[PDB]
Parts: C-alpha cells; structure tokens; sequence
C-alpha cells in the first residue's frame, strides 16, 4: 500500500511507503484521533526480534544485508542475549543509532542536519563525576566557540531499571525559577520545580534571573549529585534590539546552546536513559516561547509598554507587534555575537527540502505537524502548507518519567 | 476510554465521555495519524434516522415518549413507503445548529446555538434559489450587524436532482490569468471565474470583482445571478497608522458564506446548503492577502514599510504581517462591521470548550485548524489537548460539481 500527501501551495504530491516499516503505535484508532495530545523493565522474550530488526535495517544500510558479517552478528548477538539477558551494540551500530533516532524524530524541523551528527561514547562510565567529565566536555565541543555542532553523549544502556543513568535535568544548560513567598516567580517558571530539588540537594542559589542551574547526575542507579558547569565553557549573548535602544535594559540574555538531556534513546530493543543531545535555536525557541509565554519569562507586557502600544484591547494586536520585536531582537543578538541560530522562515524551508528528499531516497519522512508549524507567523511558512504523515520508527528518542518520581533513595 | 485533555498554560484538565458516541471515522490508525491531511439504500437509512431521532428526542426530555415512539414508528413507516423521509421544522433546525456544534475544525460554534434556520425544502428552480440566497445574504448582513444563518435546500434523492450552488462562498473575487505571466485577482478562484465567463459572465476584470452566483437547481444547468451591489458589503481596508495603506486599494467582503459543503441530517443529505457568520481578522489578512497562492501582498506592504526584505532573518514578512492584520481589524471595525481578532475568538473556544465538556462532556476539535494562522502559541488554544472525531449531523465536504455534472 502508498499513500499520498500534498503541499497545497505548491500542488507538489509525494508518495509514502516508509510508513510500512512503522511498528510502534500512534495514540489514534479509527474514531479518535490524538494529534494534539503533547504525551500518548525489558526481557529477552521480545530482545531479539527487537535485535534482529535493528542489524537488518543496519546491515540493509551498509548494502551487506545477508552478508557473512551480517549471519555471524545476528548470531552473535543472539547468543549473548540469551546467555547475559541484553547485548552491547558496536560502535558502527550506536553511532547509527544515534543519527536515525534524531532521522526518526517526526517532531523535530532540524532534521535536515541528521547525518552530520557528533557521537559520544560515553558507555564505559561509572561515577556522577565522570558524568560531569563527559558533559562538560560535550559543551565545549558542542559549542565551538558559538559556532555550534550538534552532538549527542551516550551513558550505558538500562539494565534492570534499578542500575540507571540519568541526568535529572531537562535540558543541560537552564535557568533557575523561584517561587516568591508573595506569589511571583523569579527567573524561569518552567523551572521552578527543578531548581527547588536542586536547593535541597544542597545547590546555593544565587536567586537571581538568569542563574544557571547546577548539573544534577545519577549514576549506575545511586543518590544524584550536583556540578556546577564552569561559567567559562556556558556561552551567553545578551539581548539587543536593532532599532531599539531601551531594549538592552530590560536585562535580557539566554544561553546559546539548546542541550536536551532527559530523554531515552531506544536502539535496537536497548534504552539509553541518559543521552544528552544538542543542536543550534531556531529563534522562536527562545522568542516566542521562552520569553512569551505566560507560563515562562512572560515580556509582552513590558516590551509592550516601553513601545507604547495600544494595550487596551487586544484588537490593536499590541501582543503580536510585541512578539516579532522580541524575535527580531533575539535574531539580531545572536547572529551579532557569531553564536550560529535560525530563523524560523529558513529552518522550515529547509525542512520542506529535506522532506522531498527523504521521500525520494528513503520513501517516506514521518512528521508532526502540530509540532513542525512555528509557533507564530505559521501560514507564512511552507510548512503550514504542507500535509505530513506522523508514525513512529525506531532507532526512536521517547519521553520517560521523571526521575524523581520513580527513583529510590539510598539515602 | 474516558479520555483526559490537559491544556498545559493552565493546567485545567476535562474528561472526554463524548467521543464514544463517534460513528464515523478520522483517517487515522494505530500505525498512522492523518491529522494533518486535508480531505480524507433503504437498509442503511433507518439506523441513521433511529440514531437522530433518539439524540432529538433526550435534547428535549422526551427519551422514551409516547411522542418518541410514534415518530420512530412514524419515519419508519415513510422509509420502508417512500425510500426516504423528511424532516420536521423543529428536527432541522436542531439537525442545523448540531452540524455546527459537531464540526470539530470550527473556532467559533461557542454561537453555535444561536444560528437562524431559512427552510428553502420548497424551492424547485435556480431563480427561486436566488430569491432565498439574496434574503439570506440580507438578513446575515443586517447592515454590519452581522447574524449567524443557514439556508437548506432540498434534500438528495437519486443523485441525479442535486441543488447545488457552484460557489465556494456566496461572495467572492473573481481570478484571472494574465497573458503576461501571473494572476490578477483572487488566484484560488480562477477556475470558477473560468467557468463562469465559460458559461456566459461578462468579467469587469478588475482585481476586487464579486463573481455571480451559479445555481443549480434539481440537477439542472446551473445560472448565472448577479448579487445585487446593495447586498454586498464590502470594507476598504486602510491602517490607523500609516495613511499610505489606502492606496495599496485593497478592500474586502464583510460576509463569510459556504455554500458547496453538504449539510448531513438524520442520514439525509443537503447538497446545498450556504451558511454563513463573520470573519475573523487572520481569515483575511494572513490567509486571504499573504498566502503565496493568493494575493500575495506581503512584498509590497514591506518594500511601502522600507523594511529591510534581504535577508529573512529580519523578520519583514511577519512585521508586515502584523500591521496588515491591524489594518483588517481597524478597518472593518470603523465600519461597524461585525468581526474578531484571534485571541478574543480562541479566548471564546477555550470558554466553550468548558462549556462542552461540562454540560455535554466533551467537544471535538481539530487543532491544526483551531490554532489561528499567526501568532500560534500567544493564543490559549495552542496550549490546549484537543480531541478530535466526528459527530452527526455534520457539514461533509463534496465533489465540486463541475466535475460531475451531466452537463
Ligand atoms: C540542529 C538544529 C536543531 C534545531 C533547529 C531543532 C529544532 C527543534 C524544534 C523547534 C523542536 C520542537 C520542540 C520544541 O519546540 O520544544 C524539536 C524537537 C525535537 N528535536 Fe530537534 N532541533 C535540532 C537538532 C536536534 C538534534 C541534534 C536532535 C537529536 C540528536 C534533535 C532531536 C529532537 C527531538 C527528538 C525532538 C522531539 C521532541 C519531542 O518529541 O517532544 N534535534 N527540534
Ligand atoms: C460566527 C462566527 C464564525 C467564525 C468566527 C468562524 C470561524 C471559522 C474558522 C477560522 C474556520 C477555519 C477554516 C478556515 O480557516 O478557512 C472555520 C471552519 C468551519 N466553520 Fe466556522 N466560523 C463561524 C461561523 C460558522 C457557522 C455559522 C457555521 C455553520 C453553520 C460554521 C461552520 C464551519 C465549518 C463546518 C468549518 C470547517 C470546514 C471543514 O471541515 O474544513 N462556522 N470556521
Ligand atoms: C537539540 C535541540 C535543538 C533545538 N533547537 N531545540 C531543542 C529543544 C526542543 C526539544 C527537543 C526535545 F527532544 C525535547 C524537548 C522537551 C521540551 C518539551 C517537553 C515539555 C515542554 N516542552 C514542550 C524539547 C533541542
Ligand atoms: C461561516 C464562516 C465563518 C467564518 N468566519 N469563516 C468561514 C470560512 C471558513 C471555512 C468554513 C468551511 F466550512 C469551509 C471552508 C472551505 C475552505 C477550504 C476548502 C479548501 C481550501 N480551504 C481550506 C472554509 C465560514
Ligand atoms: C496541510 C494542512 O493540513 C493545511 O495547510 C491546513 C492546515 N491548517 C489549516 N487551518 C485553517 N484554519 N485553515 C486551513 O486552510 C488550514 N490548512
Ligand atoms: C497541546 C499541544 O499539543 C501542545 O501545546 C504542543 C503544540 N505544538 C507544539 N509545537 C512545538 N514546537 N512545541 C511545543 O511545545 C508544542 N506544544
Ligand atoms: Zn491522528
């Protein structure tokens, strides 16, 4: 079976097959549909087929599908399963991996960059400590001076869920949020929960904005311990606005590099609970988002104000006027301080590329739309345009719990 | 199965019992979501008159009445005789406002009760038909006032006496292509303003041309009907800021009016049935004059602005995006013509939705259609789990006609 989608800007049609290759489920039956819902322990039973799968699709892509390296490897791998319960992916097979779980990612615009993808190998570690070698090394690596490379680091699988490596922040690089006693919140909101773990873990804040959070890494399963990054390897760019001159005063700045660390990477049937991975912003990221909501930094009301907008109703669109000044801003900074960024129109034509192209070579590119569309200006983006079929490959990245909620404490 | 949606500004989560009602079906399965795709006999009519007739008949307390039984027995009765039956007034209207209240990919059914039902089951010609749209457009207009209203047509019989009316809206721009290249006009309609010089309409070809009505009644040829000009309230669109807008001459039309869905009742079919309400600001402004398949005047707002258009980074197209859609607001509203920016309209969904799930228990919805065309995510409803499935009544899309007419 083939089935069709189409960019009604373009007329262009594409043709997916790819989406037969599709194990995992969606969320949807017949008579509901989960579009729009954000969130819809393993045995040697079901190891091998999930094994077996994965070196075929590795072997397919090294055109040595039933080769003799590939039998004996298959072979292999079963019988270290059925004698040690799991099995240790080679290093060719985890960097694979890596780059198909982020080529699988059908809510991620970056797509385009998948294959140039830097691998850590980071399975030989043991100690929170030598967590915080590896991260740190990835950022700087990472960051290359604001000229960034995406990079991933990858600490040893689960085993019997009991042994996990994970790091407990969301993202490496974050800033703190403060529940004020009087009901205002200090610094990140999305973070206030996190930074509140962080202080009984003994972290001294600073209680200030835009302060850094400490690293906060669990080891083979035992109590997580905090680092703070050194200041020297986290680059920043203050916020200015072209035009603007009043706009440096709001205080405004946000770190450079977007690291997201509380995800699983699952590869051939193994879960790999810690993985940081990071990339380059797309400036609605930080613009839209992160300073606009009015669950995070909440600005509009202030940036309104100092461009003395018609704030009365909501008509006059002060609020949309408020949060292209904050995006040009946000694009202006970064690109002035050489720190790489993307705009929103550049990153989702891009994408639209690398969608035709992943349909031609590879029959298919699963897509979320509710994802992919930025969150402003989104009809003026192709990818508004553009019909996508969402369904889950794997090598795959999920979500998990969060670690304080399952994990037991050695004390 | 008694589903949660969280909407994740807030918090605030509602449990869905609603879609176990769902008869039809979404295009998706466990291997595939389609959310984002664009379109996907006697035996089996009295089911689906039985499954309406008893939704009508708990919606007025009469679940298991002596007036539910007699006219369950009573339509019966005409199905098993006539191979169809027809509703009473009081079952279409509440067929009509259903239709609305179920169609999951609408930001404004919080109206949904209050809609004016025209019964047109009477008329028999293209002539006729143009006396009920024009009563239509005049009531839904009420000089910028502007009031919800459906008008039903008769319903199907054999497929071979469908009324149809051939626009996709009772108000339009003409579209024509240009030897030079390009297209003046409204692009999306340059196929039907074809069709209608290619049947006889005598083109002004001016870039703002209402396009004549096309009837067809009782799968006739369809007719040409020129709305009168006096129907037709249109808004010239100008900037409260910047006195150089007017002469970009743009203007637009204040009612919004469908008319080639298909309104489906009781398993009865209304292949024309124009329906009609009032804009919201991005309807015009992002889609109608910045889509690159439309009007397209983004580059000239911008070059007028003096905004720096080399690079994309600086954002002119979203700059210029905003104060085209200021203008729209402030200029229909200067009129004192009835319409409503995105954030008082998703504002409003997200209180109907509260309304749905509470005194209903739920509210199909479509968020890659409720989420507003810009400005996405400083909107509630992007923040906001939807489910989406499909209810009866509803609207259906259908064929174009010309494709099937035995001409
Ligand atoms: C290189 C530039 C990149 C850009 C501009 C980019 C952009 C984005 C954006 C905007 C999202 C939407 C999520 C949100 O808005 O919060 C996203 C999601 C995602 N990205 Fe990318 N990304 C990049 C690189 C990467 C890399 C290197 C990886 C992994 C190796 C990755 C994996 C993912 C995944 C798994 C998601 C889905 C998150 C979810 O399922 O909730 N991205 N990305
Ligand atoms: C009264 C104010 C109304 C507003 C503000 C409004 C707004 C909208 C918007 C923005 C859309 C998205 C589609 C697009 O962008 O082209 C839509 C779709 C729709 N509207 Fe409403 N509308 C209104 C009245 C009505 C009425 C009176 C009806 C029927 C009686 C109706 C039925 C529908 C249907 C069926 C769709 C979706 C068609 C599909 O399935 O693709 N609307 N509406
Ligand atoms: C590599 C990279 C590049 C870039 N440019 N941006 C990002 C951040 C986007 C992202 C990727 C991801 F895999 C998971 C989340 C979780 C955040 C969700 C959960 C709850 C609140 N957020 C909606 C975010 C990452
Ligand atoms: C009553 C009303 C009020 C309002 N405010 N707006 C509207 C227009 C929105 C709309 C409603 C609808 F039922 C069908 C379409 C078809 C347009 C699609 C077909 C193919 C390409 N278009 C996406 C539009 C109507
Ligand atoms: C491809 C995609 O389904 C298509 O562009 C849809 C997306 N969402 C939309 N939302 C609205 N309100 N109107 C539309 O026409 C569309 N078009
Ligand atoms: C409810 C809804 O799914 C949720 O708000 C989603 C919508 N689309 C999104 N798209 C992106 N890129 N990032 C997000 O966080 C979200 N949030
Ligand atoms: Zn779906």
């Amino acid at each position: 079976r083939f089935l069709k989608v189409k960019n009604w800007e373009t007329d262009v049609v594409l043709t997916d097959t790819l989406h037969l290759k599709s194990t995992l489920e969606t969320g949807c039956t017949e008579h509901i549909c989960m579009g729009s819902i954000m969130l819809p322990v393993r045995t040697k039973d079901q190891l091998f087929p999930l094994a077996k799968e994965f070196l075929d699709q590795y072997y397919s892509s090294i055109k040595r599908f039933g080769s003799k390296a590939h039998m004996d490897r298959l072979e292999e791998v079963n019988k270290e399963i059925e004698s040690t319960s799991t099995y240790q992916l080679k290093d060719t097979e985890l960097i694979y991996g890596a780059k198909h779980a982020w080529r699988n990612a059908s809510r991620c615009v970056g797509r385009i960059q998948w294959s140039k993808l830097q691998v850590f190998d980071a399975r030989d570690c043991t100690t929170a400590h030598g967590m915080f070698n590896y991260i740190c090394n990835h950022v700087k690596y990472a960051t290359n001076k604001g000229n960034l490379r995406s990079a991933i680091t990858i600490f040893p699988q689960r085993t019997d869920g009991k042994h996990d490596f994970r790091v407990w922040n969301s993202q490496l690089i974050r800033y703190a949020g403060y529940k004020q006693p009087d009901g205002s919140t200090l610094g990140d909101p999305a973070n206030v929960q996190f930074t509140e773990i962080c202080i009984q873990q003994g972290w001294k804040a600073p209680r200030g904005r835009f302060d850094v959070l400490p690293l906060l890494l669990q080891a083979n399963g035992n109590d997580p311990e905090l680092f703070q990054i050194p200041p020297e390897l986290v680059l920043e760019v203050p916020i200015r606005h072209p035009k603007f001159d009043w706009f440096k005063d709001l205080g405004l700045k946000w770190y450079g590099l977007p690291a997201v660390s509380n995800m699983l990477l699952e590869i051939g049937g193994l879960e790999f609970s810690a993985c940081p991975f990071s990339g380059w912003y797309m400036g609605t990221e930080i613009g839209v988002r992160d300073y606009c909501d009015n669950s995070r930094y909440n600005i509009l009301e202030e940036v309104a104000k100092k461009m003395d907008l018609d704030m009365r109703k909501t008509s006059s669109l002060w609020k949309d006027q408020a949060l292209v000044e904050i995006n040009i801003a946000v694009l202006y900074s970064f690109q002035s301080d050489k720190v790489t960024i993307v705009d929103h129109h550049s990153a989702t034509e891009s994408f639209i590329k690398h969608m035709e192209n992943e349909y031609r070579c590879r029959g298919g590119c699963p897509a979320d739309w509710v994802w992919i569309v930025p969150p402003m200006s989104g009809s003026i983006t192709p990818v508004f345009h553009q019909e996508m079929l969402n369904y889950r490959l794997t090598p795959s990245f999920e979500y998990q719990p969060d670690p304080w909620n399952t994990h037991v404490w050695k004390g």
